[PDB]
């Protein structure tokens, strides 16, 4: 019993962290193989920033040791920095883009030490809602699949309302943002409902049932709410998605929309669902099937 | 900016959880130099659980009954005893991946992270407070036994829980790594019950200032409150009484934040009285007590 946000185990990534240093900057790098990944702003036309640059300019440091660059070459807004030594400790892994309403781990580092691990979800305005102070660029997401690490955010910025932006490996940014200084802002966000539903479906197998109702509900009648209280679109696909826990329950997906429009019309007069006040939405499906089950890493 | 429930990063950790089978029974040990240290109760059945004897159970076993493994090898066992409600299993390989680490016994309101583990494999991490009523609310399955809380302040693993079994009521027991319990448990299945929790007064007050760090003052008000004033105001909603220390405790975040603790008092009665009006507090609609005045000021900016 028992439901937590909860991370991956991060020791297969805490193994590769790396400082970058490069003239006044330092910032976090990813070390895999014989490649240090960073975002390019360690260094705007960034073209003509970097051909100004030699190796001997980017120090890295991983641990007590000086990495030597031997190579350097820019992909979308990240540098990669070929070392002469190949990361004895790299995982398993790929390099993956992650879709609005995904959760991922993600391992906050400052000078190339980690210092935390928390869990959060891509929000569909592209932004995620972390914790990280100025140092914490190049600080890494991912999610693991068995044994391999999937590596799917880099931190990047923090935008004036204090949630964050960043890319994928490959360099190119969730949601509508550029590495520079300038007048960026994020988008209205909203609720990401696949995801509520997910978390209400834990509350029932946890013990919770105040919120069920004998009613159910249409998809077009559902999405008519949701349109109401800002909740992003339920699908087919969503529906498909929630069968499992469907059928463990004895909870119709649209028999669940159904609590959770009387939810949103009515509050929840002072009640908790799995000691929240609010209706969480940063565990998925998956999430929930896992921390309900115990696979391991 | 922002504000998360963080936990330690695990993989100094991961690095010394193995699985213990005795019997029929299999849950997990931590692996620290040439020792591994689990529940003794894997030498228990179901049956046994009721009344067990474990001296009685103990001198009936030999180091071979004990089968340890780490990743895909098998460890060695070349002796065991036990202290306490641990069983320590001494074997013939040293860990080498043994972290620099320290035991230490927490007090109530110690927040901590789990690395919950099943057949010696992590599967994830999250971050716990020990309650007042000395129980942890975690997020546990049977096969969960054995994993540990930690903290790691600086290189050093300051393990502080061992996982052993689940209450009534859906929340958790455990021991300290010396196998001495939190609170008035047992390790038998004879009827337990945790006693009636109570909010960590100190911890809401630490969040209460990470919330005006991070830029938010909604819930500040003009008054103060004498310390037994608000002691007798915070106990009829099931909060801790604060002592002098927590308010020494307190100091640094007061000094940053130039809001006086029994000022900050004031502004948690009045939350109490008032609820929050549709508002959120560090996108949370409760009052959160799970972040220690240390956490918070690890966490947030200076
Ligand atoms: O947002 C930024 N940074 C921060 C990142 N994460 C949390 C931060 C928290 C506070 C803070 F002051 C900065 C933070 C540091 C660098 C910086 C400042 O200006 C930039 C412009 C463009 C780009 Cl791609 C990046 C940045
Ligand atoms: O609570 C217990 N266990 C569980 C632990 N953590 C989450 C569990 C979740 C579910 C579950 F069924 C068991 C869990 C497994 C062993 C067991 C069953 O009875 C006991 C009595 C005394 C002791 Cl010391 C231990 C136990
Ligand atoms: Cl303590």
């Amino acid at each position: 019993s028992g439901f937590r946000k909860m991370a991956f185990p991060s020791g297969k990534v805490e193994g590769c962290m790396v400082q970058v240093t490069c003239g006044t900057t330092t910032l976090n790098g990813l070390w895999l193989d014989d490649v240090v990944y960073c975002p390019r702003h360690v260094i705007p036309n960034y073209e003509d920033l970097l051909i100004r640059k030699s190796n001997h300019n980017f120090l890295v440091q991983a641990g007590n040791v000086q990495l030597r660059v031997i190579g350097h070459s820019m992909q979308n807004c990240v540098l990669k920095l070929k070392v002469d030594t190949a990361n004895p400790k790299t995982p398993k892994y790929k390099f993956v883009r992650i879709q609005p309403g995904q959760t991922f781990s993600v391992l906050a580092c400052y000078n190339g030490s980690p210092s935390g691990v928390y869990q959060c979800a891509m929000r569909p305005n592209f932004t995620i809602k972390g914790s990280f102070l100025n140092g914490s660029c190049g600080s890494v997401g991912f999610n693991i699949d068995y044994d391999c690490v999937s590596f799917c955010y880099m931190h990047h910025m923090e935008l004036p309302t204090g949630v964050h932006a960043g890319t994928d490996l490959e360099g190119n940014f969730y949601g509508p943002f550029v590495d520079r200084q300038t007048a960026q802002a994020a988008g209205t966000d909203t609720t990401i409902t696949v995801n509520v539903l997910a978390w209400l479906y834990a509350a029932v197998i946890n013990g919770d049932r105040w919120f069920l109702n004998r009613f159910t509900t249409t998809l077009n009648d559902f999405n008519l709410v949701a349109m109401k209280y800002n909740y992003e679109p339920l699908t087919q696909d969503h529906v498909d998605i929630l069968g499992p826990l469907s059928a463990q329950t004895g909870i119709a997906v649209l028999d669940m929309c159904a609590s959770l429009k009387e939810l949103l019309q009515n509050g929840m007069n002072g009640r908790t669902i799995l000691g929240s006040a609010l209706l969480e939405d940063e565990f998925t499906p998956f999430d929930v099937v896992r921390q309900c089950s115990g696979v391991t890493f």
